[PDB]
């Protein structure tokens, strides 16, 4: 089996990127965030707290002939950015772009922290990091992917995220007309549950790159590129005025300014983010003072390869009995 499924940015920044999931029978479609950094599949539902609906599509378990309750189990997750949720958990009939999975654990908000009360665009989360983190008690729940790895044709799933643009999540199969030249494969490790590798160095614009091992995540759920406190005053350091501004909480430059591409290194493979990519616009509405694309993981304790960097490339998800992880340019 096979599923594909178009991924859409949720605002003119490319802030997140939602995908249509169906769930239950008849089918009830929500537009989730797939997350390579999460392992939980998650949905604002009918038993979410009223006051922390405001314009998503619900999950109503009632309505579905295939929904049970897990009994027992409940699930509960904290962010990065500080965000939250928690609630029980279903086993329900679950379909992306085609690929179904009978039994998957649906985890069913019945809390959510203001970010995602908020944020009316996304209704839940779809986790494709490994198992192990998946927060289900007293019974750790599978993944969609790992669910549904033994019937793809090739337990692999690519991300192709658009630059304010539509994209691609596909399962199975690897799409060779989505991507330029050849994909380089590089070692993963799973002992943190993420995607984790190990990139060969960088450059910034036109400059000479340097070879330095730079471990961090495959992190689609995640929208900047965090990266060592080194690297990032590198780049910042060629352009006019950027500064790091506490108050604002990270590195900042002219709106007026053309930002310099940043290179990555896979093995001896390289990709190349546009300058245009790193620019998430005004820190508020009307400012001449934008908001970086690139900012430093030390704060965070890992390095994250976030959206701005995977929309970059074609991505492989690697499920294989020993995972890898795939980039090309496209
Ligand atoms: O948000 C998380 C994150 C944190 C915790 C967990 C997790 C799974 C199960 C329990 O906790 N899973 C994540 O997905 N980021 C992305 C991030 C962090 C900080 C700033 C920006 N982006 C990953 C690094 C851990």
């Amino acid at each position: 089996s096979t599923g594909s499924a178009t991924t859409t940015p949720i605002d003119s920044l490319d802030d997140a990127y939602i995908t249509p999931v169906q769930i239950g029978t008849p089918a009830q479609t929500l537009n989730l965030d797939f997350d390579t950094g999460s392992s939980d599949l998650w949905v604002f539902s009918s038993e979410t707290t009223a006051s922390e609906v405001d314009g998503q599509t619900i999950y109503t378990p009632s309505k579905s002939t295939t929904a049970k309750l897990l009994s027992g189990a409940t699930w509960s997750i904290s962010y990065g950015d500080g965000s939250s949720s928690s609630g029980d958990v279903y086993t329900d009939t679950v379909s992306v772009g085609g690929l179904t999975v009978t039994g998957q654990a649906v985890e069913s908000a019945k809390k959510v922290s203001s970010s995602f009360t908020e944020d009316s665009t996304i209704d839940g989360l779809l986790g494709l990091a490994f198992s192990t983190l998946n927060t289900v008690s007293p019974t750790q729940q599978k993944t969609f992917f790992d669910n549904a790895k033994a019937s793809l044709d090739s337990p692999v799933f690519t991300a192709d995220l658009g630059y304010h643009a539509p994209g691609t999540y596909n399962f199975g199969f690897i799409d060779t007309t989505a991507y330029t030249g050849s994909i380089t494969y590089t070692a993963v490790s799973t002992k943190q549950g993420f995607w984790e590798w190990t990139s060969t160095g960088y450059a910034v614009g036109s400059g000479t790159f340097k070879s330095t091992s730079i471990d961090g995540i495959a992190d689609t759920g995640t929208t900047l590129l965090y990266l060592p406190a080194t690297v990032v005053s590198a780049y910042w350091a060629q352009v006019s005025g950027a500064k790091s501004s506490s108050s604002v909480g990270g590195y900042v430059f002219p709106c007026s300014a053309t930002l310099p591409s940043f290179t990555f290194g896979v093995g001896s493979a390289r990709i190349v983010i546009p300058g245009d990519y790193i620019d998430f616009g005004p820190i508020s509405t009307g400012s001449s003072s934008c908001f970086g694309g690139i900012q430093s993981s030390a704060g965070i304790g890992i390095n994250i390869f976030g959206d701005v960097a995977l929309k970059a490339a074609f991505v492989v998800f690697n499920g294989a009995t020993t995972p890898t992880l795939g980039f090309a340019s496209k």
